[PDB]
């Protein structure tokens, strides 16, 4: 919708995607954000635009493009204190980057503090003209786009820190929550007898949802953005951050049937038409749904997930065949979490600039104890074992700059150094099943990445580590713009009331 050259104005406003008001952190005016868009090899020129005026939700902001590699434009990453210092309020910053070697659905959302939660989150497509999955589908544009959202009455610094929940779950930005059962519901429109390529991205901060619709099978052909062999499904669990592109074929009888997008915890179930939105086939009444859900027969398992194109696993097929193997153990005390006994506390310094400062050890990298420096074209394992020392299983990890193999799923016992599927969001799984999630990835990125849980709420708690990649040729590589060097002077200039 906008972009690839686009202004993005970030605001607080009052919104009601579920009947109930309440003040937000709006993008052009709305939340979720518009459809930010382009073609693989586009230069896009984010210019964010900070008219923030509420220190609750942040009058700062910083906002990530979800799984883009930002290979040269470290600086553009957006996580607060490992790539820049926050954006301050009547200020704008230019995010000016290439996506030359990536196509899918992404999205965008603020990376500072909680904020996203608040609403500062948005869908990204990047097309491709030669799309290897073009002969599975008819349709794919703006109204193709299913966004899945959580959504608070109670703003991210004012309510539990660890809600219990949302309120209601947003499906293209409504839904209904108990306090107003008469709410308006989304509608995704489709005619007969057309092919669709939904992409469905999960802008949650918190649970993961179990999506369905009502009479029809989805054929799913992306994964993060990697491009998967054609998998059907009747039923997706998506996890926050996480993104699916799936074929619905319109073949069903001109009706109304529901679609299902149901939480892990919280409101869960349909009662009052919650977690639920409209498939409305052209002709039908502007009625609801009156269909039935079926129990899901073929759901999706990541372990089913396998790259379209032939794609190599880095390293060798054999426990700790890499050149650096890394454990996360962790740790959870009630407030903060901690990843190998560090607690992550941003550092004042953006760890960046502590690069560019000529930081380049471990040793040297503040916060002392959770950057991990990692050696330049070098194949790197990362196991992720599931512990009920952390609450708040299964955990959806995330890793900046990268997309991963996933060697090893939740629910699996399974080493696949064959062809198993990469991404950039990996539920971790369950302490129960004693899981040992396992990503590969090869260290081809010079630049800090952030590898942190993707419940918002947890990462807030410090569930998060840094990869310092090929440190001392970050400087060379993504040389920075004077604005940004004019960041963090203005931000640590503020009132801290104007934060
Ligand atoms: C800055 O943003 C925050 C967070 O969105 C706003 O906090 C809001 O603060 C008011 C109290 O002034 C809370 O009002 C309570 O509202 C409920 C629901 O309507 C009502 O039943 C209670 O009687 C009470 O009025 C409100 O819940 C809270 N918002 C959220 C989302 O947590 C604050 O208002 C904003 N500042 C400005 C100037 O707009
Ligand atoms: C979606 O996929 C499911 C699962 O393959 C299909 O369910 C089969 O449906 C046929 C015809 O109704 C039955 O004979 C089988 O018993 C079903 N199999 C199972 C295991 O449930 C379903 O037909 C598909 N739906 C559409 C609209 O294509
Ligand atoms: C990355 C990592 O921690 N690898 C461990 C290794 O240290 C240990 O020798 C082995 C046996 O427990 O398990 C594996
Ligand atoms: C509930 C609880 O014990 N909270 C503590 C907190 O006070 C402390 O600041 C933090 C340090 O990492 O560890 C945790
Ligand atoms: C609970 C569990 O299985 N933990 C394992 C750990 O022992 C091993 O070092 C690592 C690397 O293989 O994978 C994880
Ligand atoms: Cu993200
Ligand atoms: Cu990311
Ligand atoms: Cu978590
Ligand atoms: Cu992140």
């Amino acid at each position: 919708a906008v972009g690839p050259v686009a202004d993005n104005t970030i605001t607080d406003a009052a919104t009601s995607p579920d009947g109930f008001s309440r003040q937000a952190v709006v993008v052009n005016g709305v939340t979720p954000g518009p459809l930010v868009a382009g073609n693989i090899g586009d230069r896009f020129q984010l210019n964010v635009i900070d008219n923030l005026t509420n220190h609750t939700m942040l009058k700062t902001t910083s906002v990530h493009w979800h799984g883009f590699f930002q290979q040269g434009t470290n600086w553009a990453d957006g996580p607060a204190f490992i790539n820049q210092c926050p954006i301050s309020p009547g200020h704008s910053f230019l995010y000016d980057f290439q996506v030359p070697n990536q196509a899918g659905t992404f999205w965008y959302h603020s990376h500072l503090s909680t904020q996203y939660c608040d609403g500062l989150r948005g869908p990204f497509v990047v097309y491709d003209p030669n799309d290897p999955h073009a002969s599975r589908y008819d349709v794919d544009n703006d109204d193709t786009v299913i966004t899945l959202a959580d959504w608070y009455h109670t703003a991210a610094k004012l309510g539990p820190r660890f809600p219990a929940g949302a309120d209601a779950t947003l499906i293209n930005g409504k839904g209904r929550a108990p306090s107003d059962t008469s709410a308006e519901l989304s509608v995704i429109k489709v005619t007969k007898g057309k092919r669709y390529r939904f992409r469905l991205v999960s802008l949650s901060c918190d649970p993961n949802f179990t999506f369905s619709i009502d009479g029809h099978n989805l054929t799913i052909i992306e994964v993060d953005s990697s491009n998967s062999q054609p998998l059907s499904v009747d039923s997706i669990q998506i996890f926050a951050a996480q993104r699916y592109s799936f074929v619905l074929n319109a073949n069903q009888a001109v009706d109304n049937y529901w679609i299902r997008a149901n939480p892990n915890f919280g409101n869960v179930g349909f009662n009052g038409g919650i977690n639920s939105a409209i498939l409305r086939y052209d002709g039908a009444p502007a009625v609801e749904p009156t269909t039935n859900q079926t129990t899901s027969v073929k759901p999706l398992n990541e372990v089913n997930l396998h790259p379209l194109v032939s794609t190599p696993v880095p390293g060798s097929p054999s426990s700790g065949g890499v050149d650096k193997a890394i454990n996360m153990a962790f740790n959870f005390n009630g407030s903060n979490f901690f990843i190998n006994g560090a607690s992550f506390v941003p550092p004042s310094v953006p760890v960046l600039l502590q690069i560019l400062s000529g930081a380049q050890t471990a040793q040297d990298l503040l916060p002392s104890g959770s950057v991990y420096v990692l050696p330049s074209n070098a194949s790197i394992e990362i196991s992720f074992p599931a512990t009920a020392a952390a609450p708040g299983a299964p955990h959806p990890f995330h890793l900046h700059g990268h997309t991963f193999a996933v060697v090893r799923s939740a629910g699996s016992t399974v080493y696949n150094y064959s062809n198993p599927i990469f991404r950039d969001v990996v539920s971790t799984g369950t302490p129960a099943a004693g899981d040992n999630v396992t990503i590969r990835f090869l260290t081809n990125n010079p630049g800090p990445w952030f590898l942190h849980c993707h419940i918002d709420f947890h990462l807030e708690g410090g569930f998060a580590v840094v990869q310092a990649e090929d440190v001392p040729d970050v400087k060379a590589t993504n040389p920075v713009p004077q604005a940004w060097s004019d960041l963090c002077p203005t931000y640590d200039a503020n009132a801290p009331s104007d934060q």
